[PDB]
């Protein structure tokens, strides 16, 4: 009773992995922002009643997102910090790890609970981002890769979209993308703030 449940990775990423600069991001996508926004709220209708998504993040992202954002309402926030002094984060959940994290949840949000789970979503840190790609219930990646080798000082964990990895990672298609989310989403390539960027949808089997 602590992995009845597949967790969802999701991330924007330059062509060479670059995913941060100075604890923060080299870019600005009010769109992007849009879409992870959507992509982590979302939760079907009927379900939507009692059922909420849950967003897993490290605590220097935690810090790094705008108090006016945060916490990220319309979901289930929890703060994975490995030396668990203080958090502050408004009954905001806080974990020493991956699996901490999940069984804080299964434990809080149980079948008594009023609130249900739907979907786990990881969403901060570089170094959250290592344990999830190394966690046996990591099978799916909401990536959006961004066209420009802009520079960054911290990088994805693991190159999922290259040579090496195609017979673990595979794309889907966007209309299986849409489909997965719930509702519509951009196809193809987009363009803000002189960057070219595209939403795509990457998976592996457990
Ligand atoms: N391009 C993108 O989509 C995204 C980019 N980013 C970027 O990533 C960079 C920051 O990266 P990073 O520093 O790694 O961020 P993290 O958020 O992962 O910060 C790491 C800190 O979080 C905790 N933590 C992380 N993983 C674990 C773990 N497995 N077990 C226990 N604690 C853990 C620790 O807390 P403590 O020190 O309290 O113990 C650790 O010091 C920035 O540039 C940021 O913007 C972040 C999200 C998305
Ligand atoms: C560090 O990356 C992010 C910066 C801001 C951010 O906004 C969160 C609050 C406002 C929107 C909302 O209410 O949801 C979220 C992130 C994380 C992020 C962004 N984009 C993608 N593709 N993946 C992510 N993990």
């Amino acid at each position: 009773m602590n992995q009845q449940k597949s967790l969802t990775l999701i991330v924007a990423l330059t062509t060479s992995y670059g995913i941060g600069r100075s604890n923060s991001l080299p870019w600005k996508l009010k769109k992007e922002i849009s879409y992870f926004k959507r992509v982590t709220s979302f939760v079907p209708t009927f379900d939507s009643f009692e059922s909420m998504n849950v967003v897993l993040m490290g605590r220097k992202t935690w810090e790094s997102i705008p108090l006016q954002f945060r916490p990220l309402k319309g979901r289930i926030n929890v703060v994975i910090t490995r030396n668990e002094s203080l958090d502050l984060g408004n009954g905001i959940h806080s974990a020493k790890s991956l699996d901490h994290a999940l069984e804080l949840l299964y434990r809080t949000y149980g079948s008594e609970s009023s609130v249900q789970i739907n979907r786990i979503f990881v969403i901060g840190g570089a170094q959250l981002y290592k344990a999830a790609m190394d966690h046996p219930k990591l099978d799916r990646i909401m990536a959006t890769i961004i066209y420009k080798d802009i520079h960054c000082d911290v990088f994805f964990p693991l190159k999922f979209r290259d040579k090496e990895w195609s017979s673990v990672w595979k794309k889907e298609k966007h209309s299986d993308l849409e489909s997965w989310v719930g509702t519509k989403v951009p196809h193809g390539k987009i363009n803000e703030d002189g960057f070219d960027y595209e939403f795509e949808m990457w998976t592996r089997d457990l």
